[PDB]
DNA sequence: TCCAAGCGCAACG
DNA sequence: CGTGCGCTGGA
């Protein structure tokens, strides 16, 4: 299943096995998770697929001043563990300045990065993780290193897509019209007999996507922006102590409880 | 309202 | 197993 059939296969557990208090709906943001338990004591709960990522942070190359900076777009503050990240890419200035979308991975020792998705879940006030290796595994932040292997790489990460707006609309039918594309506008939502599912065209600095929703096709335009972020990569342990996961377990039935 | 940017997410070539 | 779109400050 994808990440989103995923999500949603956590949260049904959730609420069959330990009653309907997990809520995942209305919108979301970076500053939490997507489940919250809406209880007494609440807190978010982050499922995560045995192959994820798990959090960055953008970096800035300075090359006069031969040091790493960090975004102060950046959601969420620099901690020690941050620091050390940072301190180990700029005295290897000349080794991590040269920003690739393949990226370059980060040798600090394992601890740094699970100390650092410690804090940093901790100051969003996610309290348990939940994965799946074929069974449902429910653990708490601070004992993230029981349960997954974590690496670290610098890479570029382009930045995210935007719908199509009125703005936009007229570049966007003469990109269709460039294109030799057939079709109808109902507003903002695009009608085509053609097979344009995922089809990318550009016109005016704008490269748009075209993706099929429900009757039609929804467009959207992409970024521009292709800055570099440290970023957390995770991967489920074949080898998780039985002994750490029954404990676990009872720290969340106790957590739900308070 | 719109755009740049950062964080969400494993996806997929 | 070695790349970026969907979503959410300030002008
Ligand atoms: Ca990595």
């Amino acid at each position: 299943m994808n990440w989103k059939e995923f999500e949603v296969f956590c949260v049904t557990y959730l609420n069959k096995t330990y009653g309907n208090k997990f809520a995942k709906k209305g919108e979301s943001d970076s500053t939490t998770s997507d489940i919250l338990f809406t209880g007494n004591n609440p807190f978010y709960i982050e499922a995560k697929m045995p192959h994820s990522q798990c959090g960055q942070f953008v970096l800035i190359p300075n090359r006069a001043e031969y040091k790493f900076d960090y975004s102060p777009k950046n959601k969420s503050e620099i901690n020690p563990y941050t620091q050390k990240i940072m301190q180990f890419m700029s005295e290897n200035f000349s080794e991590y300045a040269n920003l690739s979308t393949k990226g370059k991975i980060i040798p600090l020792p394992e601890s740094v990065f699970v100390n650092w998705i410690k804090e940093y879940y901790k100051s969003k006030s996610v309290k348990f993780f939940i994965t799946s290796n074929g069974d449902f595994i429910i653990f708490p932040i601070e004992h993230f290193e029981h349960y997954f292997n974590v690496s670290c790489t610098y890479r570029i990460k382009k930045s995210g897509s935007r719908h199509l707006n009125s703005k936009s609309l007229p570049d966007f039918k003469q990109a269709l019209d460039k294109k030799g594309i057939s079709y109808t506008m109902r507003g903002l939502e695009l009608h085509s007999d053609e097979n344009i599912h995922d089809k990318r065209i550009s016109g005016d600095d704008k490269d748009f996507l075209i993706k099929e929703n429900n009757g039609a096709y929804h467009v959207k335009i992409l970024s521009n922006t292709f800055n570099a972020n440290v970023i957390f990569s995770i991967s489920l342990k074949n080898n998780i102590s039985l002994f750490i996961l029954n404990e676990d377990r009872k720290a969340f039935e106790a957590a739900i409880s308070l």
